[PDB]
């Protein structure tokens, strides 16, 4: 069968804390008052939540409101220990409190509002250096979730919250993360289709921190070049074909060899023969501003198929793109 996997770094951290860290289906949730907040405005809706605008009535101060749907309440401790595991640390978002919504008659965490900047006007506007400044604040946040034992799996713009005006960046929605445990066999259907590692791609279920890294990666390569998403599948399948049209077939078999993985047949008729391409391939006049040989490194090693290859979040901060930035 398949060959394990193990992370590189933070392998054991959840071995080492009480069992209350990462046992989240012990936790006793403190609940809060629901008439502290007052709701504002509908901000959206998904499969797993309502999402609404509020004031906090004990200090003004604007929040959100999460209220979770009947289907996504039954994972909620964990989001929740997540959440309080990870609350102060660099740049994640603060869950203020937990409340029963009266209506709904299911939790409703309540965030810190983020007076955050329009996420296309983001990917239109943002600077070379804003790039490098935001790519840096990023990866504060994982690799402290990272260090905490604990894997984002959603890892996307979206997700990446930035408030330009105060150069403020929060990750959130942490409905997907997971303590991380060696040996254990996770979900493959995690993040985002255009985000989503190999590893998800090919069901290899012993992924880690890394498959935080790809999606990084996925970022990084759509806001220099200019493509809006990177690898743009038509579904999980065509995803890896359009990652293999750039690193190549011959890579992807050699990881698949490694790990020993049984390739869905439904791949031999689809994913066809093709070289790794240079970055360069991509570079273009109204992209040029945003590359440049650190970036294309960078980019390159975030970019593997192998999850074991790939930078941690500590080693990207450590990378020459990141020199110019001031710290
Ligand atoms: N802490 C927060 N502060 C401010 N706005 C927030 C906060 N958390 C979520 N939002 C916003 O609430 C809205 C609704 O949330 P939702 O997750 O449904 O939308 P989304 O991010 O556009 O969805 P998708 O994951 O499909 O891309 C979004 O506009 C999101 O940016
Ligand atoms: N794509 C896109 C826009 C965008 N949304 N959120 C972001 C976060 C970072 Cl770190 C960077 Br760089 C860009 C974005």
């Amino acid at each position: 069968g398949p060959v394990p996997s193990r992370a590189r770094v933070y392998t054991d951290v959840n071995t080492h804390r009480p069992s209350e860290y990462w046992d989240y289906e012990s936790h006793v949730v403190e609940w809060g008052n629901q008439d502290d907040y007052q709701l504002v405005r509908k901000l959206g809706r998904g499969k797993y939540s309502e999402v609404f605008e509020a004031i906090n009535i004990t200090n003004n101060e604007k929040v959100v409101v999460k209220i979770l749907k009947p289907v996504a309440a039954a994972k909620i401790k964990r989001e929740i220990k997540i959440l309080e595991n990870l609350r102060g640390g660099p740049n994640i978002i603060t869950l203020a409190d937990i409340v029963k919504d009266p209506v709904s008659r299911t939790p409703a965490l309540v965030f810190e509002h983020v007076n955050n900047t329009d996420f296309k006007q983001l990917y239109q506007t943002l600077t070379d250096y804003d790039i490098r400044f935001y790519m840096y604040e990023i990866l504060k946040a994982l690799d402290y979730c990272h260090s905490m034992g604990i894997m984002h799996r959603d890892v996307k713009p979206h997700n990446v919250m930035i408030d330009h005006e105060h150069r403020k960046l929060r990750l959130i929605d942490w409905g997907l993360a997971e303590f991380y445990h060696p040996g254990q066999e996770y979900n493959v259907r995690v993040a985002s289709r255009y985000f989503k590692g190999p590893e998800l791609l090919v069901d290899y279920q012993m992924y880690d921190y890394s498959l935080d890294m790809w999606s990084l990666g996925c970022m990084l390569a759509s806001m220099i070049f200019r493509k809006e998403p990177f690898f743009h599948g038509h579904d999980n399948y065509d995803q890896l074909v359009r990652i293999a049209k750039v690193l190549g077939t011959e890579d992807l078999y050699d990881y698949i060899d490694k790990y020993n993985i049984e390739l869905d047949p439904r791949f031999n008729d689809i994913l066809g023969r093709h070289s790794r391409k240079r970055w360069e391939r991509f570079v273009h006049s109204e992209n040029q501003h945003l590359v440049s040989p650190e970036a294309l490194d960078f980019l390159d090693k975030l970019l593997r198929y192998d999850h074991q290859s790939r930078l941690t979040a500590r080693e990207a901060m450590e990378h020459p793109y990141f020199y110019t930035v001031v710290k």
